[PDB]
């Protein structure tokens, strides 16, 4: 519920620190970088769905999957409503109602083209098919299983096509195990970053197209606390 409102103003609320809003600002850069066909897209991770949303005004069927039953849920009614209303912290207890509105985003018109449903980005369905474009969101650093989520990928994505990952690589036991990390470490007096350890696991089936780009993003948490952080954005072609 709290971290529900938080998403939704981060997903389809006003900007902050005039910050631009970053599932739109993501999208903005695959489109700017795919060259392939616009037959399929993938949102893993893709919480509220405004990327997934961003992603229809292109492509013919985008699929959004999350986790999170109660996100997904959101993302639905967007598209079949086109709007929905929740509330956000201002100061404690004293919260404040806001709606989210597909129309005024200039999203509804294609709205008809996404899917969402709940699923395990560590575990995807066999029967998913394959895409031109995948896009993971801030969603590495939050995976239990990161090496498993990758192993997948060259088999998701068509040759051609596109795979954008973005993280600010907040490495946190909570969320993955030390063992399992496939960066943020130091192997033989020497720095193994993340953005390292993408590149083992994904070339030479994927070439990251260099350089990356650093993306802003702020997170609402009252009226007077935000998280504001710098997300890395790589971007790799299906070779």
């Amino acid at each position: 519920d709290e971290l529900l409102g938080q998403y939704l103003d981060f997903h389809y609320g006003p900007g902050h620190f005039d910050v631009p809003n970053y599932p739109k600002a993501c999208i903005e850069q695959a489109l700017a970088h795919h060259t392939g066909t616009t037959g399929r897209a993938l949102d893993l991770g893709c919480a509220v769905g405004r990327s997934s949303f961003e992603l229809a005004r292109r492509f013919d069927e985008v699929i959004g999957i999350d986790l999170s039953r109660r996100f997904i849920d959101s993302a639905t009614r967007l598209a079949e409503q086109g709007q929905l209303q929740y509330q956000v912290t201002l100061e404690g207890e004293l919260i404040e109602r806001r709606t989210a509105d597909l129309a005024a985003l200039e999203l509804s018109n294609t709205a008809g083209r996404t899917r969402f449903q709940v699923g395990d980005a560590c575990a995807l369905d066999d029967t998913l098919g394959r895409f031109d474009l995948i896009f993971a969101g801030n969603l590495i650093d939050r995976l239990p299983d990161p090496a498993a989520f990758l192993a997948q990928l060259p088999a998701l994505v068509r040759p051609g096509g596109l795979l954008m990952i973005t993280s600010p690589y907040t490495l946190l036991p909570e969320f993955t195990p030390r063992e399992r990390w496939i960066g943020g470490f130091e192997r033989n007096g020497q720095p193994v970053r993340m953005l390292d350890g993408l590149r083992h696991h994904l070339e030479p089936d994927f070439v990251l197209l260099e350089p990356t780009r650093d993306i802003p993003f702020v997170i609402r948490e009252t009226t007077r606390k935000y998280q504001h952080t710098v997300a890395e954005a790589s971007l790799w072609r299906r070779a």
